[PDB]
């Protein structure tokens, strides 16, 4: 059954969160099919300006993501930064995430898969989709059962991005893919994204075969702290499940095996 | 009515034209609500060696083209390379095909519009969508009326292709868009790779285009330019149902222009 | 001796087309240590827009060159866009230029090497550095003995390139290398000319054995390529500092 | 004071290391205009596979370092990778390298700027130079006041990495800038080319930078990490000679950014 991570990019606040956990509750029960998982992060270790919003830090955020999880019986993923953060972590999150630019630090994934918890691992702009079959390797090392390859997108040229959809006949050898709609189709440094992008390419995914769509959302996108010009406005997220779901149906039947 | 281009690459051998081209017609009389058109090449001008197989002239060209257009009343497209090509070719194409590494020499663009036929660009390799806009303009201001943009990829670094699915929806902007779903797959100067032209097909009727570019070959092993691209005359009827599913499910999610 | 193919992008005039021509005499005759070699283009015929300036024909185009090559006593060189034009073009032009875009275009190619001339070849911003073996093979079987590649800069992501120097030594493996010092900081679709400079001197640090750039009495004022268009009073400097540098770094380029 | 940076890829053995060290002093003493910091990564945190060498633990790597930076006088530099780790290294480190795919890690860039040590930020290979701005300003934000930003490539589609020299007097603007000789001519996931190393470094002192980064190894062949793009010690001593050359030479027409 195909999975759906959904959240806010970022923990702006618990009002702002249980809110968009409502949408997320309302969603799984309209679509039983359909197995959702609360996303986001108690922090943006990696924004580009020091100005930019990070969060309130991993104890409020694990609380916050626990509130979300009590309160709807939604499964939670989110992604870790440093070694020590994986087992706080895990003591709420179903799946811990793994930043696209840490994709390739060895200790950060060992930590991850040593909680016994689902890893997914966000694929480097840096990174051929080839060049994933190690990361896999490494997380299995260490002790992972579930993993996931999140298709992000590809460095093409500067500020920009572009998802070669090869990527996920070739990394479905190795783990579940997901296809990451909002981070995909956002301009890097691009002030210092393209929401149109957003539909056609989850679309995209789909027709290819993923097993799983991640896509940021926000009551108010264009007062987010954080991926502004890319997060789906919460209204928007019933329209694209169901295609996504229509697209799905038509075109498993043609899903290469293995 | 979605638009299916397909056929052989090159001209190689007028029987395997005729073979081609009745698989055409067979499936052309299946699925009535698509238009097909039959593509082929009379010349490869742009081969990287030397020794690689070029044509049998314009002349053997134009001439099978007319052949398989009445043993089997289908439309014909083909590419010209000079601004001369155009009216000689126009004699038999209702498309005329412009070459990717020549989608911004303004003459033969302005010349194949003025033989009032149908014209289509590959979108260049070095071409961002947004800058079609201009090719567009350029044939519009030379008489042409039905325009048509293919995504054939984009060069990403040395010996490979991507194919950014946001040119679709780009281009239709300003022309009917076209996904070339076997040069997109190719790997210059590898190359292709066979596995991946289905699932980018699939994708780009899921993101929506006005057709897709295929080239069949009864067996590929055999083919004398993009042997390991060229998709295999049997599949392809499986191929369009496929499309045409995904098709009908997709159009409905669409953006409007 | 060195290399060093300058002139303007487009022959706007004859009369600034000979304003052009003189300076590079001077230059010429201040440096016997490098040939020089004036070029110009009689018409743009890739231009994005259908609005944008072409030239005046071939004919005012040959004749516009002709008339610097008696009046100054310089090679000069001047890029075809069919096949047709190769001969015609071929009276006028020591060296033959093909254009970056049509590189794989086999019969420009044969057409140009049947004139007998030198023919230079843009480096299509498609093309891998080594996939330009195959270039030279189909000039000599053309029946071509001078031939040139030009390093022109390679398609990076949209409405940008990036000269990747390691063509150099790559493509020197079968054929001379000029290194284009303004269409190599175009932006396809724009240009950047506080960048012309610091690549040549890179250029020439690796090892080319020729520079090809664009100059013009004022670029404001140009009508193809304004942007990247050395301004004519700056050449001679630009070209004392290639001599210096390719002095100090001749004795390290590698061996092919 | 031009800056060479120079050692061997990973602390492969403190024995090893000295062997180095003691190259490094030879040219330190011939080479008297030029500003010479020792390096080598104590641990190699982003290996592709599982199953490659990483390093003999930070306490090992920190002595290693110490020995060589007493016995030899020579300044110290290596890589951090997390915020942890800054404090401890900075007890011998004279400047602390923070790896390119960490670029963009608040924390680590703090952690480092807090020390109090100079601080050498390997600009990522997904990274604009444009985009090194804002992390120039995280640094001077955590208290660092000798700042500097190494070109070391960019991607260049699918395992390849080219560099962009436009960036050296781009970066110029807000940080001395160094050139990583080793990492550019690399090839990401490939199993580099280790002819290109020498050809790049003259493209790069001609242009201008402040600095060039490159390891170096007694027997490359046998090194356990970058093994194919690591310099033979003995062709240090022409590769400093040649770039003090051009430089000389060349440095007059650097333009004032």
């Amino acid at each position: 059954k195909f999975l759906v991570i959904a959240g806010m990019n970022a923990i702006e606040s618990e009002e702002l969160l249980l809110k968009v956990g409502e949408e997320i509750k309302r969603l799984s029960e309209k679509f039983k099919e359909v197995e959702f998982v609360f996303k986001s992060s108690f922090d943006k270790a990696n924004r580009s300006s020091i100005h930019s919003f990070r969060g309130h830090g991993l104890e409020y955020g694990v609380k916050a993501l626990r509130k979300v999880k009590e309160e709807f019986g939604l499964k939670i993923t989110t992604d870790i930064h440093e070694s020590w953060q994986a087992e706080p972590v895990a003591e709420v999150a179903d799946i811990i995430q793994i930043p696209a630019f840490l994709c390739r630090q060895t200790d950060l994934l060992l930590a991850a898969a040593k909680t016994g918890r689902a890893v997914n691992v966000k694929k480097g702009q840096f990174l051929a989709p080839w060049d994933t079959k190690n990361v896999v390797e490494k997380l299995k090392f260490g002790g992972a059962k579930e993993i996931y390859l999140t298709e992000r997108g590809t460095t093409f040229g500067y500020n920009n991005l572009v998802v070669d959809f090869r990527s996920l006949p070739i990394m479905k050898q190795w783990a579940k893919v997901i296809y990451d709609a909002t981070h995909s189709v956002q301009l890097p440094g691009g002030l210092g994204g393209m929401r149109e992008f957003i539909f056609p390419l989850i679309r995209a995914a789909v027709a290819v075969g993923c097993d799983g769509v991640f896509m940021e959302t926000h009551p108010e996108p264009e007062k987010a702290l954080s991926d502004a010009s890319t997060q789906l406005p919460l209204s928007q997220l019933e329209g694209i499940i169901e295609a996504i779901l229509e697209i799905r149906e038509v075109a498993s039947k043609y899903y290469e095996t293995i």
